[PDB]
């Protein structure tokens, strides 16, 4: 087993796959966690998510490396056996956007918030090929996301960063707060170095609004948790102001 | 106001001087806490502890690096204006015992597991002067444990590492579990590489069993908790085996 020292553990009906770990989360969607070792701390898993819509799939997030990328892939063409139609990435850090060469070259369109795109060569990542924009109130704007089918797209305001956004998965119950969300029992709001302290209580709950009914919680650092992730992430994040 | 990636976040009543963090637990005891920033990452967190016993003060574990335990020595002075007596490290790894060389520049006599002196080499720690060895019922030999006063120091078998030990403040309602004790929400037991998993759960419980006037169980990278810490760490680690 791989116990990361930050991350949820192994679970019964977990699939382990060369370095990486998949969970389903409903008929149509399963977690996608990869690991990255830092030397003398332990490994710090990533979660992302892998929709199925149809005849086809959707990414969010890819893995920290594009190795751990391309083998999301083959995962989804061997165990799915559905094509990748896009993948969102929800902002510009290597746990989020590290693989992203692996997706260009696979062929698969990428989506990002302009400005994440923007700060993603200041960061070392590869920017995605396409520019999310959004409405004043946080939804995305429809003719920047064409075909996004259940991706359900919102930027809650800056919080963890300045550009980071959250997905909900239409027909379910099952919303995804990357890094911006931590877990209901957190002792830190992870790292806050490029953090907006000031607005990030404010856009925690922007995006339990934006999302009120998702019962299933899903993040970056943790297993999947109740609406308590979002309220203790908030209570976390009045603390900075 | 330092806002750790990993440990607590600061508190009311916590006391800000050069880069650390001191919070007083008990008319005699008070918390280090220093900070190790990671690029990319933040700061990490990591707990020890002062004791005034007395006419003089005794140190649980060294900060980080060497100029964060020399600030420690700094505020010691200032604040309490005792001598130290000794520094106790609880095992061989940086956030225990990264900053000996300031504590034997200093003149403090200092104390380690044998296990943690013969191990500090190759973990690239410098070995603290005097080596602890322990009875086969985890309790420290009397004698290699000389004018510990009210520390009583208690060897509970392996489990964050081979060398871990932990130490009860008598006359307080304090025990201090090091990196081996997790908090009662803790998702995980932190690194696992050097971890005891078949031993863990009754190292656990053997430090509760050592120490049941500790009211207040104290750790490496939490604030100071219940005795639920100690059985939630126990808990964890049951999962291991
Ligand atoms: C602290 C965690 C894991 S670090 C990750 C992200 N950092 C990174 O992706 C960064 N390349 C990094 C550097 C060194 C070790 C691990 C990761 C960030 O800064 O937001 N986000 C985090 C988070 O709080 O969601
Ligand atoms: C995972 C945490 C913080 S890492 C710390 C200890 N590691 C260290 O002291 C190590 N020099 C380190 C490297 C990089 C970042 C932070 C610390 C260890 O391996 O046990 N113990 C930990 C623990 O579980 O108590
Ligand atoms: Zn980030
Ligand atoms: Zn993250
Ligand atoms: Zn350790
Ligand atoms: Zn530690």
């Amino acid at each position: 087993e791989i116990r990361p020292t930050i991350g949820q553990q192994m679970e019964t009906g977990d699939q382990r796959f060369g370095d990486l770990v998949f969970r389903q989360l409903a008929p149509n969607v399963w977690q996608h966690t990869s690991y990255l070792d830092m030397p003398g701390f332990g490994a710090v898993a990533s979660n992302g998510l892998i929709v199925r819509d149809g005849g086809r799939v959707l990414v969010v997030d890819t893995a920290w490396t594009d190795d751990q990328t391309a083998q999301i892939l083959n995962w989804i063409k061997q165990e799915i056996n559905l094509p990748v139609a896009l993948a969102v990435v929800t902002h510009a850090h290597q746990d989020k956007m590290g693989g992203m060469d692996a997706l260009h070259a696979a062929g698969i369109a990428t989506y990002a918030n302009a400005l994440s795109n923007q700060l993603a060569p200041q960061e070392g990542m590869v920017a995605a090929q396409h520019s999310l924009t959004f409405a004043a109130n946080g939804w995305v704007e429809p003719a920047t996301a064409p075909n996004f089918g259940p991706l359900k797209v919102f930027y809650p305001g800056p919080g963890h960063t300045s550009d980071n956004i959250t997905v909900g998965i239409d027909g379910t119950d099952i919303a995804f707060g990357g890094c911006l969300i931590k877990d209901s029992k957190a002792k830190s709001l992870g790292n806050l170095g490029d953090a907006d302290t000031e607005h990030y209580a404010a856009s925690a709950r922007a995006f339990g609004a934006a999302f009120p009914k998702a019962s299933m919680i899903v993040m970056s650092h943790s297993a999947p948790d109740s609406r308590a992730a979002i309220t203790h992430t908030a209570r976390m994040a009045d603390k900075l102001r």
